[PDB]
Formats: structure tokens, C-alpha cells, sequence
């Protein structure tokens, strides 16, 4: 799975995923399913931010934690928006809300509810994607146009297929279940 990951995702994403795992004492060489999952989440977040007009989104995911919180603080102080209890992934300047992006090998609603109960926010928008083409978002407000979401859905299905091709999909799907 480690070698698959390193040829599936761009080096910039792979590098960000390794840094994030080390900060949590996780070895990318051993917890390779987590490694794939983290890269996938990064790629989706970056694809999503590209789906809007040029200036639309502040990107929080992929930043160093301290600077991430600094940018979050800048947004909150300048917009009035409630400060999230956990680091969100993007801030949407058009809709004026933080966005938590999820990617799940489980059902979208199960994951959605876990995320909603965790963050405890009446403001932060939640948008969940699956490896089956399903999506679920706060109030059925999907933020992006259909085209931008579809591209993301397509990419996730390709990753799933590329994994299944190598006999890695079953283990990858099961890993999230065991973790939860
Ligand atoms: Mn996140
Ligand atoms: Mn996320």
C-alpha cells in the first residue's frame, strides 16, 4: 500500500501526509491505510478549494497547526463568525462559514453524524464524500456546482478501483471500521 500511495498522489500531498502522521507519532510505513486516507483527504480538500471562484476559499487543511489556528483566528476576528472547537478544512468567503470536509469508506450519514456530534457547531458546514459517489452536506447545501463535486466523486472512485486492482481495497475499507 505504501508504494501504491507514493505513485497515486502527488509528492506535495505525500509530504504533507507524512508530516501529519509524524506529529501524531504514526509511522506511514506501518499504518499505510491511514497514510492513504490522509493523502485522499488532502487531495479532496485541495480539489474542493479549486472548485470555486479564485478567491472563494481560505485553505486551512495542509497548514502547520499553529499557523492554521492563527488564520482561523484572523477569520473569526474579522467576520464575527464563531470560533471552531476543532480545526476545520476551509473557510468559504462567499457563504461566510467554515467547512469540514469528510471522506469515508463507511456510510455518509454515519460519518456525517459523528462529525456533527464531535464539532458541536451551528455554523460550521459539513460536507462528506464517499468512495461510492455519495455525498451529504449540511442542509443539503453542497456549496460547489455539480461539475466540481462530480470530479471529486470520479477521482475517489478511481482510487477505490486502483486499490481493488492491487488487492488493497478490502483492507483499506475495513481499516476505518476497526478504527471507529
Ligand atoms: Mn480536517
Ligand atoms: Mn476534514
Amino acid at each position: 500500500m505504501e508504494d501504491f500511495v507514493r505513485q497515486c498522489f502527488n509528492p506535495m500531498i505525500v509530504e504533507l501526509a507524512e508530516k501529519a502522521m509524524k506529529e501524531y507519532g504514526e509511522d506511514p510505513k506501518i499504518e499505510t491505510n491511514k497514510f492513504a486516507a490522509i493523502c485522499t483527504h488532502l487531495e479532496v480538500c485541495f480539489m474542493y478549494s479549486d472548485g470555486g471562484s479564485k478567491h472563494r476559499f481560505e485553505i486551512i487543511e495542509g497548514r502547520d497547526r499553529t499557523m492554521a489556528w492563527t488564520v482561523v483566528n484572523s477569520i473569526c476576528n474579522t467576520t464575527g463568525v464563531e470560533k471552531p472547537k476543532f480545526l476545520p478544512d476551509l473557510y468559504d468567503y462567499k457563504e461566510n462559514r467554515f467547512i469540514e470536509i469528510g471522506v469515508t469508506r463507511r456510510e455518509v450519514h454515519t460519518y456525517y453524524l459523528e462529525k456533527a456530534n464531535k464539532i458541536k457547531s451551528e455554523e460550521t458546514h459539513i460536507h462528506i464524500f464517499s468512495f461510492t459517489g455519495e455525498e451529504m452536506a449540511t442542509k443539503a447545501d453542497y456549496t460547489l456546482d455539480e461539475e466540481s463535486r462530480a470530479r471529486i466523486k470520479t477521482r475517489l472512485f478511481t482510487i477505490r478501483q486502483e486499490m481493488a486492482s492491487r488487492g488493497l481495497w478490502d483492507s483499506f475499507r475495513q481499516s476505518e471500521r476497526a478504527a471507529a
